[PDB]
């Protein structure tokens, strides 16, 4: 047997099958499977050497992913999946993965049944250092198995140092995954790493590859059998994919995208003045914070100019020196000399951590009364009784358990309260005021959170503004969301180094907004219905998070 | 001169003018002056016989005041000022009080200028136990000077304790005065007390009568010089009236009349409900706090249909044995056993004062920071950064503040502890399901506050309901608003002493309800735009105060 002798004789063994069934049943956080030394060593080192000569790499970024890919339509790689006239060693790779021997092991032992023998469906990819791929399921069309070939030099060990490890996540409902990763795979050469495909469940990401390493790995699905093969039953695809394809799931996303409405006072002031002014004590005020620059009669003039042809704003050195000044050493400080949380589980107040990880992940400061979901019933308890923003009173509470550690360089609160009080000046009414000179807009809602993104964990994904659907009717409110970003990220290397964290705005060039993490930088955008906006996933290689405050008001013309 | 010897002689003497001239420049907190043993003796002991015996009083309540009258229109009383043939001694006050002789007099140590003659403006008044008239500035038509005349009984002295005494009230702004009032004046026979009227300014009240005596008085007022009288100015009266008579004082009401918009989360399950059905477990949450016979299948199909019928509900025994019993222990400690602030620079976290008092005066837990609003400043900081109620963290705050107290019968937190757990109970998504199982109304906003109207100080006056101006447009969204009342008061007496508190809806018989304070009831009223409501000022005679839980939400046909 040709097909037979082309792999590791261990996997032939009834014994060794029974063994590995076992493993699988007994695995988790879903059921999963690995082999190592899988194909015939001299098949695998041809293979890795056809891909080193024939197949051209080409990085791509998306918000999900960073990838050294090969697939592209016009076959320019140098990979045809229809024509491996140069690769004749992976075209007898496909074949041996693919035959009916290998296919009734490999559904035995995952108890995933009967699996197309024709429906070849391969990728080679490879991760270079920075490349990740975040948080997903793999449920597509009629893959029934996912599985990973990894290829990385065969004379040397890929240590966990290097990254690149496949992470597997528990779930705290189906569809909602746990923000942290209970299982990681750390690949070698001639090793397989496989699961069945569980909606709702088999959620699995690659672990950022950390140091100047090539991660070389063939990815693949076994599908659902197809007419005329083994096992083929009619409308079993279509009903798969329609029970897959087919909004109660915006209950377990936090923070929740809600603005809350301003006051009687405030709007009033705001329409008072667009229906051109502001105080000398109303500029005095705002002096506190922001540069003289963007408070001088002709640098508010050339603002609203901008604001008036681009519907957005790019600003530098927003705040003034003292501030400035002030924040950057907080900042500074915590990050070079205190201990950042790493689990949700170590996050304290007055931080909370972004979910679902498939969604994002990041911490938050929202000024609500503390909040670490780890179970179902956690997020159960929050839905169930709503609270609202109170900056000051995340202040009183932030001195009570500074006070009773001690308020060392190691545990001190510098950073957040000067973020929040940073937060308060944005929640004043006057500047409010200031916004709506700018804009000529007319904020009558608002949302507030400080951020911070983590190296090695941190990111959104691309997502359109959320309407204030209870002022949908209001013909004066404008169908969009006005979103400020005010950007507090005191390392370097961004752009050099591509180190993600960069502010991402797109209409559904397309890009209106793509700015690296930079210091002391207030980006405005008037959002409509179709805006993308994202930021990317901070690389391990990042010196610091980005820091940021990000804000969001409903508006009405004025 | 038969006139000038009516009057006690000194006031005819220029060293004593000059003196009283004085005074009243120097007085506080507005120029106001007292002349004691003003009128002949035996002149003022026949009035006072003469209204004994001529005039019969009829108690009227209004939400301001609880006064002893006899101005009817059709003169039932029997005093009719176009025919004092019964009151001679009173015709003959009238006329010296009246005359150019002590116009003069009065107009010169006022500083007002030259007053009406023939325009006499005079009412005769008693304040018997739990007479009072709350605060206000007697800026009415062309009203120069106001003075009252005292006539209790002239052989015994009226006496502190007794109450009655005439308050004045020092301001924060212009028509915005201070919560207490900072001058007291005890009424004796023949003792005057009188005031320039003061828009803005002039702002006292009739301390409550404390004790079982009679304060009868003869209120009156000086006016504008009229036609063909010394001091005539065409046109002044006309031009005072129009300054007097022509929203920015809004702003220095607390508590705002504002709520805030619920949760998606929150509002998806009203709709989805009532597009009938609550869970068991719902129900399990419902009884923690609500009586069995609320929440049975037949108890709320009744329920429903008083609401139907009504558009308001009127709930005995509203809370369950187990929270009736909890709530009735601490409210009576903290009643019998603690000691109240009773003036508003004592009101402590987590309580604030309802300002200003010709509006209200209440103590309230809103959930926000801390306001003791004692300056201007002090306000126009709330003003420039509002914040939104967070029950959890004024909770929070209350135990840090106990724990370093003692946690004594003295000064416990029990009952705010207990009242703010009510409070979250019903701010919990399942409360707001039950309410709209109730109603068939859907709530899109809500605002909970809880109060304590407090023996001698606390009342609200006869308003109407502040619309949702942002939600104005939205056709779902019903006219009205929905008020609920949980009513917790231990003590009784109220409705046989008539000893105030009640809880008075109106329509603009026009009463819907007149609700005396009681134990464990919930009101709930569906107010449309015209709908008036006050809570009757609490009688010094009370044996605890008011205390209740106020409950506002805008609502839609769901
Ligand atoms: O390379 C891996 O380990 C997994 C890649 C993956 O999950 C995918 O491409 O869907
Ligand atoms: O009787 C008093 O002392 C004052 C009464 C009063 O202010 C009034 O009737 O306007
Ligand atoms: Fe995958
Ligand atoms: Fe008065």
């Amino acid at each position: 047997d040709k097909i037979k002798g082309m792999f590791n004789p261990k996997i032939w063994d009834k014994t060794f099958q029974d063994g590995l069934k076992k493993e699988i049943e007994d695995s988790q956080p879903y059921n999963w499977g690995t082999i190592h030394e899988l194909v015939n060593d001299d098949l695998l080192r041809a293979v890795r050497k056809e891909i080193e000569t024939e197949i051209h790499f080409t990085k791509k970024e998306t918000d999900i992913y960073r990838v050294n890919q090969s697939g592209d339509l016009a076959n320019l790689s140098g990979l045809d999946w229809d024509d491996l006239s140069r690769l004749p060693n992976l075209f007898k790779l496909r074949q041996i993965l693919y035959s009916k021997q290998y296919r009734d092991f490999f559904g035995y032992v995952t108890k995933a049944g009967k699996l197309s023998g024709s429906k070849t469906d391969m990728s080679i990819n490879t991760y270079t250092k920075g490349c990740h791929l975040l948080t997903h399921d793999d449920v597509i069309g009629s893959r029934r198995i996912s599985f990973i070939l990894y290829l990385p030099d065969p004379d040397r060990k890929w240590k966990s140092h290097y990254g690149g490890g496949l992470r597997l996540f528990p779930s705290i409902l189906p569809n909602v995954p746990h923000s942290d990763p209970s299982a990681k795979l750390v690949p070698q050469f001639n090793q397989i790493a496989f699961f069945k495909v569980l909606p709702g469940f088999s959620f699995h990401d690659v672990e950022e590859v950390k140091v100047d390493k090539h991660r070389l790995s063939i990815q693949g699905w076994y599908h659902i059998p197809q007419v005329g093969e083994e096992g083929y039953i009619p409308g079993e695809e279509e009903a798969w994919v329609r029970n897959n394809t087919s909004n109660v799931l915006e209950d377990f996303e936090f923070p929740k995208d809600e603005r809350n409405i301003l006051s009687f006072h405030e709007v009033k002031h705001f329409e008072k003045m667009l229906k051109v002014k502001l105080s000398e004590a109303e500029f005095t005020y705002l002096s506190q914070y922001i540069s003289p620059e963007h408070l001088s009669s002709k640098g508010i003039e050339k603002l609203q100019k901008q604001f008036v042809e681009n519907s957005s704003l790019q600003i530098e050195s927003f705040l003034n020196d003292d501030k400035s000044e002030l924040l950057k050493k907080v900042i500074k400080q915590k990050e070079l000399e205190q201990e950042c949380p790493y689990h949700s589980k170590d996050v304290k107040a007055p931080w909370k951590t972004a979910i679902p990880p498939h969604k994002a992940r990041y911490l938050y400061i929202d000024g609500k009364e503390y909040r670490n979901f780890q179970t179902e019933a956690d997020i159960l308890e929050a839905l169930n009784n709503n609270d609202l923003p109170n900056f000051q009173f995340t202040k009183d509470a932030i001195k009570i358990i500074s006070d009773a550690s001690g308020n060392s360089r190691e545990n001190n609160f510098d950073a957040e309260l000067a973020l929040i009080d940073l937060a308060v000046f944005h929640k004043s009414t006057i500047f409010k005021k200031y916004l709506a000179l700018l804009t000529s807009l007319c904020p009558v809602s608002e949302q507030i959170l400080i951020r911070r993104f983590r190296p090695g964990m941190d990111f959104t994904l691309a997502t359109k503004c959320r309407f204030n659907e209870l002022l949908k009717s209001n013909p004066d409110i404008i169908d969009a969301v006005l979103e400020g970003t005010l950007c507090l990220t005191p390392s370097a290397g961004w752009e050099s180094g591509e180190l993600g964290g960069y502010e991402l705005y797109m209409m559904d060039d397309s890009v209106l907004i793509n700015d690296p993490p930079a210091w002391n930088t207030f980006n405005l955008v008037l959002r409509d219905e179709s805006v993308l906006e994202f930021v990317k996933y901070v690389s391990w290689s990042a010196k610091s998070s980005r820091w940021d405050v990000k804000m969001k008001w409903d508006v009405k013309s004025c």
